[PDB]
């Protein structure tokens, strides 16, 4: 099965990748670990990609779309796999189009903005261990202490409000445009496309993507 798998940033749709590489025997493959691999390789689109980075610019579409051809076809994707968080942008969609690089099911992983929101900034960090705390979900036994040294918990920068908000704000204008994309893309027979509720248990998303997928 090849499989695209979209969703917004802390929604959580890594949650669901381990019961999709076993349920087809697939990798989970993505832009940001094709770059650093590719790297290593010494292949010729590694060292174009490595050119790149090191002269701090953008990745083009063209670089993108010729390291997913080259991904996927390494022979652990011979049962199909499972691709993690692009296409991002409708250019780069026709670029996999135009590179012959089609799937069957194109899944967006769906948790309203305020979920994820309460989400990320309840978590707390003892920073010096990486030790990790949610008010909600995995609280300290002391209130607002690391339970090994005692010390005060903190938040991570990246996980202020406003930051979390203008990335959510940032991910749905460039987002939009390509859902749409894909639901046309299925209304054609192209693929199939499916909403998938990240709100509910993680065993009921379970259910729920064995049903989509069969
Ligand atoms: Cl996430
Ligand atoms: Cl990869
Ligand atoms: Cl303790
Ligand atoms: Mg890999
Ligand atoms: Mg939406
Ligand atoms: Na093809």
């Amino acid at each position: 099965m090849r499989i695209i798998l979209l969703g917004a940033p802390g929604a959580g749709k890594g949650t669901q990748a381990q019961f999709i590489m076993e349920k087809y025997g697939i990798p989970q493959i993505s832009t940001g670990d094709m770059l650093r691999a590719a790297v290593k390789s010494g292949s010729e689109l590694g060292k174009q990609a490595k050119d790149i980075m090191d002269a701090g610019k953008l990745v083009t579409d063209e670089l993108v779309i010729a390291l997913v051809k080259e991904r996927i076809a390494q022979e652990d994707c011979r049962n199909g796999f499972l691709l993690d968080g692009f296409p991002r942008t409708i250019p780069q969609a026709d670029a996999m189009k135009e590179a012959g690089i089609n799937v069957d099911y194109v899944l967006e992983f769906d948790v309203p903005d305020e979920l994820i929101v309460d989400k990320i900034v309840g978590r707390r960090v003892h920073a010096p261990s990486g030790r990790v705390y949610h008010v909600k979900f995995n609280p300290p036994k002391v209130e607002g202490k690391d339970d090994v040294t005692g010390e005060e918990l903190t938040t991570r920068k990246d996980d202020q409000e406003e930051t979390v908000r203008k990335r959510l704000v940032e991910y749905h204008q460039m987002t939009a445009p390509l859902i749409g994309y894909y639901s046309k893309e299925a209304e054609a027979g192209n693929t199939k496309y499916a909403k998938v509720d990240g709100t509910k248990p993680v065993a009921e998303v379970r259910a729920d993507l064995e049903k989509i997928l069969g």
